[PDB]
């Protein structure tokens, strides 16, 4: 009636179910050159078996409470998979037997039992294959490990339900996990089925959201053969990324982990998802040299409170129901049983001496799944069972019958559920047949008793909270690669410092760059730069480019020593003048300060307060103001006191008010009039340059035309050289103490201040230029005040007093 | 025992079928007391009846000649899968009826027909779900339009073989086409099933290799709602990318189409597969303004003598096998078979534009033709076995009585055979044939304004990588007119000032050009890195080329040196003028009065002070500016010595002495100018850091106090001098000889203190220009003074009586 090697048990309501109880079949090549012959299964699977006992164990709880259908019993039709699409075809073919008879017409025994539910298959291309068959007839299917999400499209697949979580949040989880520890350069490898495709697609696109890099990308597969396997090691040979992410199941990633166990390639760090990081294939000791330290997610666990034991009561002879029992037997103790090298098995056998996966467990993930896989259903039934008439879920209220049950019926109670377990947690289903709860997060650890792998707990990932705050791992309990608490390194290029920059595109994706340094202008502090920004303006980039500070600006100051030191030597003048003036206006009409003209004395000790007086606008900061008057000061008050000079000797002034008192405003009105002519056709200016160096700013004076600055030099020069000759022709002459003498030397000493001065002025640098021009009019303002009046001062003042001071002398 | 309508033929042999005959089905969903019912077909689809009756054609064909399976007959079942898995799971369950009682032990009416072969599905979910189960009573399956990888593994689908190439060479041509035209910013959208995704996949995959950067990436289906609709449209009316690569088929990109057309969204370039590039869904006119210009691609096509007459003989009461007629009648004319009216029976099939007799191109009914063929063929390689010969156990042959389903897949797995255009046809190990394509594009007909499709390239998979794909330019219009190739790349390509220098958190492909800074270039229309420019050159003013710099340096070839040679040669024939008169005009008592031999040694250091300008003349090189400065040095030291000791009032009195006094006096210089040679030499110095567009040739002089040492002795001996012969200007003595002694020494001061400022004042080039001038002048002033009064009196009128030993006295 179907496969040989069964679990059935007959009851009122059947249900079926579909297990992996082998791991694969024998590969064999079939020649086709006589008639085909059916396959066997080669590896023996406990947890499978655990599995299917889970089965068993719930439907005989059932059967056992009157609080869950009364009067009421169940059956059950168990057959076996081995992971293969063929053998749980010719199962549900079974399945649907009588269901097929009545749509095909085909009219033999008319005795067969009907199932109205199935416990799915673990594989999701083996449960798309059944659910393909199965919604043709509307029975449902809940299944236990199928987490694809193309099972999630209830156009096609219109009665799959299933007690797992589907794999979008896993993939968002890793990309979680990569962002978290900060990486950008990783690797992905998957299954090649229903199961990675779909799973390396959703990480794809979270880690093209957060800036992720992926390096490679292959797929595998269980009966992949020798050549792929080594251009896949070669591909991840070749490659710098540490981080790899697998997609796989055991039996998919074995040949895999095989050879690269074989080659000893140490150092990678694996992301496992749910199907491979609880897996006795790849959690062996002899591989914890590749795959030590692995993290991976894992289910939440489950209570059921009797479960162990019945496990433990299992016994060849004594389960008549269990079609299974004697080949777990026989592969758990490694003997043969006689049918009614290896030796013989006898019923006098222990199940706790044997270490095998069917009570070695710590924890139940999937068993709570095929626990809650069976309740579901039998809460559907019991739903059915408890309606008052006029309040169904069908057309006028009406109410199904529990005698004549159909299996749309439990469809349609299974679409509407709502029950709580046994733990107090509430079940139900969504619009796409889904159910939904968190994830651990485990690390794979060595054990100091007897050298096993343990899974211990690092975190979880919490499925109802917010978008960024789900993730939760302790980075203390982390071993990496069984050691080294170290973070390790698995991002392309190493960050650039400050003062560089991420610079040069290669060709190479985005995550590898090099580090290039800024230019002389600009400032980056910040690690990972992609260009360098500009200082604003009087500002100038700091040594390294790290900041930018402030810029100098440089000029003669009244603070600093120097300016100091230039300040006092143009007040001794002053009242050094002020003191000839009081002795001229003390001791008046007395023959020397009558004997030559007592008002142009005084006339030209006002012009010499002006002198020094002038030299002050030289000194600070450059401004308008004090650079339109810098120069007119200077030139009216030294061609007022040179006129004053020149006219006062009376030699050839008057013998060539007063005509003398005219031939000063002439001088001075035709200097007034270009100084008038200059401010008013083109002015100075200040000038704030930055241009001779980056770092310092000049604040310096723009003097306009230069006509009107040649002709202000050459006029005062003119009038000196005039009173020079004129005075250079009486020096033997005797009058009034041989003042010509004086004149002449004074007019001396102005023209070799001047060509002293013509050297020093093109040869110095800022705050230097206008320091030559404050000496070089303290200079002349002393040659021009010495020479004529000290000799005066000394025969009035002091002991000459007595007798030179007469109108008998200063007439020789 | 199975669907109601059918299209059915008794023969000795059956076959199988599966043919859209429908698009698609209604939606309903609800279990409210249901016992749910059967679903209902929607649009008709005259293609899919033509395929249909390709298949009806082979098997009337094949059965009418003698040559191929003789005294034998062939059947056929023929059922409709509306696109739908439930709807070909229903007929494939009919298809294995007999073989799964065996299997079962479910024992019955014992008149089941067996069917040896089943020509497959269209759609590759289709061919999935019925190649599931046809695997496991080993019944062959030849399809005629599944082009998924998926179906290429052996290991899970035992027992299917194509007469369609796969999608792998699909992908390759659609990323050569990308390339071959330089885009770098595309789409792609791909219909969520077993065809579109692993296209999408392999063609995600081969444009990484290429560098291509894909913008987006969106999945579409027939039921979608309409949120995803407007998502999709939404992502693509938000990017730049012209260029969209759809990998899909007609009813499943159907509704996007219509969102874009009702939204008229135009300017995007499709890239069609073969499923929807002859589409007649998706080219309505109406839609031309969005999806007109398309380039796709097409299959093979195939020549079928007589079937466009097999093809007008359709009947609804004519035809008794096939069933799927008085649909056929009644859509074609909009009327009803006994507000549509009652049909009679004489419509004519000429009529009606349909795609059923509107083709000019035969591409996947040629393939059913073949999948027919190649069963045929298996049963006759079957019919025609030598005994010791066959392909089984012990060499021995099938029976074709009693033949099986695996020894007809024995046989198609060793088929190898020739068809009627002279080909070969066989299947490799996974059952798969190679075929070319070609690449057509969407125009709009002047006559009818419908959608006329131009064969513009071929893809031929038979060549080396590389050299496989040819398209003809001259044959686009790229959306109906437009012969200028579009755009897209995310950034234009830079100019050789700027480089490609920016990273902002996006893909490679889209960048900035960061202009250079000054004094750096670049040279190609796509830098990553900007150059900086070579030593001793410089940015031009784009950085786009850099040129060289200018050396500044005064010249022997420049007028203004030409002018300073030629009045320093001036100076030197006019001192071998007064040295020709003192040598031929001797023993006279002008030339007598004075020392003579000591008035020789001047004109030879007025000789050496003329020349010693030449050296502050040219480039500077190590041995001119060693040389420039004791040069000048040496030969003043000389020259005022020699006037010194030559006035004779305080010289012999305060060739014994004069000499010895001339040769203490330049040895104290010529010790100072080895000392300064060898204990800090000067050099010569190339400087770059005034301006950055012109290097100077400069001097560096070494110690600036063996500078100042030979400038303080020369001033100091020409002021000793001045103050010795200033004493002396009234004393009239070899023709007031000291007041021209003092005016020379008066012309040496008044040069020294005219060039002080001029040398700070001038920059390069200018620099070198004054102390030309500064030598130019002393040594024609302490030449004019002395040695012209002497000369006129000696050689003109004077020399009758003012040259005696009388005169020159007082
Ligand atoms: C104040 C002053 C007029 C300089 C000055 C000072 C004191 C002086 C004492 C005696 C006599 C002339 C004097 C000139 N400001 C002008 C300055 O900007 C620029 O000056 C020059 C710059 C270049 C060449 C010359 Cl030829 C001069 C002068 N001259
Ligand atoms: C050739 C020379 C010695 C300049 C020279 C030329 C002709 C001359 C004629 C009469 C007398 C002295 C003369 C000096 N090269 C020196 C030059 O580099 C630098 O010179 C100076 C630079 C700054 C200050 C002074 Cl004080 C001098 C001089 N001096
Ligand atoms: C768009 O981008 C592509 C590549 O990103 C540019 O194609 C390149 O053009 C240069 C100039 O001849 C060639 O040297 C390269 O070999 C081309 N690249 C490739 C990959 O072939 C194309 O020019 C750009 N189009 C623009 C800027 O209009
Ligand atoms: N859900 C996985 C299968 C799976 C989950 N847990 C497992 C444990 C063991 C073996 C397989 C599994 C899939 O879709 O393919
Ligand atoms: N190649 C398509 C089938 C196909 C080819 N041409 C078509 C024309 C119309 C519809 C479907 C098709 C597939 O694999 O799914
Ligand atoms: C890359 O690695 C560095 C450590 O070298 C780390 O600080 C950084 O966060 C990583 N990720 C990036 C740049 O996205
Ligand atoms: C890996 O690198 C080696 C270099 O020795 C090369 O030969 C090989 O083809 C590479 N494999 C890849 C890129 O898959
Ligand atoms: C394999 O790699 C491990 C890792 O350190 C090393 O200890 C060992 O020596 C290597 N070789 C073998 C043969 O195990
Ligand atoms: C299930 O029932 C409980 C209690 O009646 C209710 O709080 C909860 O919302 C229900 N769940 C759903 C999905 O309706
Ligand atoms: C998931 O985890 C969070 C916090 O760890 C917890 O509050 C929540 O109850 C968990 N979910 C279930 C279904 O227990
Ligand atoms: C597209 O544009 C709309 C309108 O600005 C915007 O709201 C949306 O976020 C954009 N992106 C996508 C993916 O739709
Ligand atoms: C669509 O837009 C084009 C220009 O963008 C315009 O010519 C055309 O008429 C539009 N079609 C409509 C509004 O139907
Ligand atoms: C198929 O038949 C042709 C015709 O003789 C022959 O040339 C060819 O070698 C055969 N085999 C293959 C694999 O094409
Ligand atoms: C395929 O394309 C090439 C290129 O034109 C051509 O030579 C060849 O004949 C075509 N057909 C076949 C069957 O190879
Ligand atoms: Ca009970
Ligand atoms: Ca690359
Ligand atoms: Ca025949
Ligand atoms: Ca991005």
């Amino acid at each position: 009636y179907g496969p040989d090697q069964r679990a059935q048990k007959k009851g009122d309501i059947i249900l079926g179910g579909l297990f992996p109880i082998h791991f694969g079949v024998a590969a064999k090549d079939q020649d086709l050159k006589s008639r085909p012959e059916s396959v066997e299964c080669i590896r023996y699977n406990f947890r499978g078996f655990r599995w299917l006992q889970a089965m068993i164990f719930a439907i005989e709880e059932i059967n056992s409470s009157p609080a869950l259908l009364p009067n009421l019993t169940l059956g059950y039709r168990i057959f076996d998979t081995c992971n293969t699409v063929s053998k749980a075809l010719e199962a549900t073919l079974s399945f649907v037997a009588q269901n097929k008879i009545d749509s095909l017409n085909l009219d033999c025994s008319e005795h067969i039992p009907s199932t109205i539910a199935v416990v799915g298959a673990t594989g999701s291309g083996v449960s798309t294959a059944v659910a393909n068959l199965l919604g043709l007839f509307y029975i449902p299917q809940v299944s236990y490990a199928s987490s694809s999400r193309l099972l999630s499209n209830k156009n096609q697949f219109k009665s799959f339900l299933r007690t797992i979580p589907n794999d979008e949040h896993q993939a968002t989880a890793m990309a979680d996990i990569i962002e978290y520890f900060r990486w950008n350069w990783v690797g992905t490898i998957a299954a090649d089925d229903d199961y990675g495709r779909p799973g390396i697609e959703k990480f794809r696109e979270e880690a093209e959201e957060r800036d992720i890099c992926i390096d490679f990308s292959e797929l595998i597969s269980q009966y992949s053969d020798e050549e792929e396997i080594q251009h896949v090691v070669e591909v991840i040979q070749n490659s710098t990324a540490k981080v790899i992410v697998v997609f796989s199941s055991g039996p998919d990633l074995e040949p895999l982990i095989k050879e690269i166990v074989r080659r000893n390639i140490t150092g990678k760090i694996w992301l496992a998802s749910e199907a491979w990081a609880s897996s006795s294939l790849i959690a062996m000791p002899q591989y914890f040299h590749v795959v030590g330290g692995t993290i991976g997610f894992a289910l939440k666990a489950g209570q059921i409170p009797g479960f162990r034991e019945f496990l433990k009561k299992v016994h060849p002879r004594k389960s008549v129901h269990n079609g299974f029992a004697k080949e777990f037997w026989e592969e758990t103790f490694n003997c043969h049983l006689q049918e009614g090298f290896r030796p013989l098995c006898t019923g006098d056998e222990n199940i706790s001496s044997v270490e095998t996966p069917y009570i070695d467990y710590t924890h139940l993930r999937i068993s709570y799944n095929v626990y809650l896989a069976v309740y579901s259903i039998a809460h559907a039934l019991q739903d059915i069972y408890t309606c008052l008439p006029g309040r169904g879920l069908f057309t006028n209220g009406s109410c199904a019958d529990i005698k004549k049950v159909e299996a749309w019926q439990v469809l349609k109670h299974l679409r509407h559920l709502n029950f709580t377990n046994n733990m107090g947690e509430q079940v139900t289903f969504d619009e796409c047949g889904d159910l939904v709860g968190n994830y651990s997060i485990i690390n794979w650890h060595l054990s100091p008793e007897d050298g096993s792998i343990v899974f211990k707990e690092v975190g979880y990932y919490n499925v109802y909270a917010k978008k960024g705050e789900r993730l939760f791992i302790n980075e203390e309990k982390i071993l990496w690669s069984g050691f080294s608490r170290e973070v390790p390194f698995s991002n392309c290029s190493r960050d650039c410092l400050a003062g560089t920059r991420k610079g040069i595109i290669e060709g190479e994706p985005t995550c590898c760059f090099e580090c290039v340094e800024c230019p002389d202008g600009e400032y980056s502090d910040e690690t990972d730069a992609s260009a360098c920004n500009k200082c604003p303006d009087d500002f100038w980039s700091n040594e390294n480019h790290t900041s930018c500070i402030a810029k100098e600006i440089e000029f003669l100051s009244w603070t600093e020593p120097f300016g100091i030191a230039l300040t006092l030597f143009a007040v001794l003048g002053i009242f050094l003048t002020a003191f000839v003036l009081g002795v001229f206006i003390k001791f008046r009409n007395t023959p020397i300060v009558k004997a030559t003209n007592r008002e142009l004395s005084y006339l030209l000790l006002f012009s010499l307060l002006c002198c020094f007086s002038s030299s002050l606008f030289f000194i600070g900061e450059p401004q308008d103001w004090t650079c339109r008057l810098r120069q007119p000061a200077f030139g009216i008050s030294f061609v007022l006191c040179i006129s004053c000079i020149l006219v006062k000797t009376n030699r050839v002034l008057l013998v060539f008010l007063n005509l003398q008192f005219l031939l000063v405003f002439l001088c001075t009105f035709m200097q007034i009039v270009i100084c008038v002519i200059w401010l008013y056709t083109a002015p100075p200016s200040s000038y704030r340059n930055q241009e001779l160096e980056d770092e310092i700013i000049f604040i310096t004076c723009h003097e306009g035309s230069l006509m009107a600055l040649g002709f202000l030099i050459g006029y005062t020069c003119l009038l000196a050289a005039i009173c020079f000759f004129f005075a250079f022709k009486s020096r033997k002459l005797p009058e009034n103490f041989n003042e010509a003498k004086f004149i002449t030397f004074s007019m001396l000493i102005f023209f070799i201040v001047w060509i002293s001065f013509i050297p020093a002025y093109a040869s110095t640098y800022g705050k230097f230029v206008s320091a030559v021009e404050v000496i070089a009019i303290l200079a002349a303002s002393f040659g021009l005040l010495a020479c004529i009046f000290f000799n005066k001062i000394y025969i009035i003042l002091f002991k000459p007093s007595r007798n030179t001071i007469e109108e008998v002398r200063c007439s020789t």
